[PDB]
């Protein structure tokens, strides 16, 4: 008789209490600026949904970032715009400045605040345990905020975190996969990058919530403290769950599937096998030891849980001992 339903343990009804317009993005009419206000300077990157440029607003000579969209359905563009507008001003959320159209290419372009992104090399060689805790706390502020505002990012990963290290500035970007949380709603599981997908996605449990983001965050944390990117390295979606199971163990996985009456693909029945839960100590070595503490491992353990309901919330995570020194500042 099908899967057991689930509700977010926090911020469950935040959208129900808002005016319809807040979440009903299909109804949104896009406010369009003047394309001619921006001159493109240089290409910064390409990202499947878009090409990203540094530009200048010739109205006031401010440096800006332009994300020119590849073709996507108008509803998905409206969704991303509405979410960016709802979250604008929130802690560490990228600021959408403007929205334009090339009136010949009909391509829509989002115009953002400029953040300088310090080079991976000069940063990932020169981080420190404190820095990781600090930036993780900054990400948690953005996640608690967006969750509190009824939105799930659904694509938390290093690529979507900008850091300007010189200014100790962090921004969560790429809100193109984010969605409003509504109690009872069945979502598309085919989101997020393979390595960061929650067990709920991999077993096709659609009634998920903000807690998805907390799994992804745990994946990020593991990759940083252990110096292993990606941490869970699956070869496809099936093997991705196997890689998780080889660490978290199969007993808890099967407990989760039982609790929610989830129907596993019969393919999985072959490849999952039986796996012990591993101690985190097997990923520690001389090179990463300076990043790993009892507190880090306790925190990580409490993010990486099959059962979405048992993961730390963003606000609980922020209260964890791993962050006591950062909070003191
Ligand atoms: C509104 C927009 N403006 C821009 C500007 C540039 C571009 S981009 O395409 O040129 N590009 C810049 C580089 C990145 C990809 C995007 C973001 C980087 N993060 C890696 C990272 C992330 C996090 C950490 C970290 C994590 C935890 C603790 C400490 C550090 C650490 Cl150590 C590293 C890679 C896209 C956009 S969208």
């Amino acid at each position: 008789s099908g899967p057991v339903p689930s509700r977010a343990r926090v911020y469950t009804d935040v959208n129900t209490h808002r005016p319809r317009e807040y979440w009903d993005y299909e109804s949104h009419v896009v406010e369009w600026g003047n394309q001619d206000d921006y001159q493109l300077v240089r290409k910064l990157g390409r990202g499947k949904y878009s090409e990203v440029f540094e530009a200048i607003n010739i109205t006031n000579n401010e440096k800006v970032v332009v994300k020119i969209l590849k073709p996507v359905k108008k509803k998905k563009i409206k969704r991303e715009i509405k979410i960016l507008e709802n979250l604008r001003g929130g802690p560490n959320i990228i600021t959408l400045a403007d929205i334009v159209k090339d009136p010949v290419s009909r391509t829509p372009a989002l115009v953002f605040e400029h953040v300088n992104n310090t080079d991976f090399k000069q940063l990932y060689q020169t981080l420190t345990d404190y820095d990781i805790r600090f930036y993780m706390y900054e990400i948690l502020k953005a996640l608690d905020y967006c969750h509190s505002m009824g939105i799930m990012h659904r694509d938390v990963k290093p690529h979507n975190v900008m850091i300007d290290h010189e200014h100790r500035k962090l921004r969560l970007i790429d809100w193109g996969l984010a969605e409003f949380y509504h109690p009872g709603q069945e979502y598309n599981v085919r989101v997020a990058s393979r390595y960061f997908k929650g067990p709920e996605l991999l077993v096709d449990y659609q009634m998920y919530d903000y807690s998805l983001d907390m799994w992804s965050l745990g994946c990020m944390l593991a990759s940083m403290i252990f110096r292993k990117e990606p941490f869970f390295h699956g070869h496809d979606n099936y093997d991705q769950l196997v890689r998780i199971a080889k660490v978290l163990g199969t007993e808890d996985l099967y407990d989760y599937i039982d609790k929610y009456n989830i129907e596993l693909d019969p393919r999985f029945n072959d490849i999952l096998g039986r796996h012990s839960r591993k101690r985190w100590e097997r990923f520690v070595h001389s090179e990463n030891q300076h990043l790993v503490s009892p507190e880090a491992l306790d925190f990580l353990d409490k993010l990486l849980r099959y059962d979405h309901q048992s993961r730390l919330t963003a606000r609980e995570a922020m209260e964890h001992p791993y962050f006591y020194t950062v909070v003191k500042d």
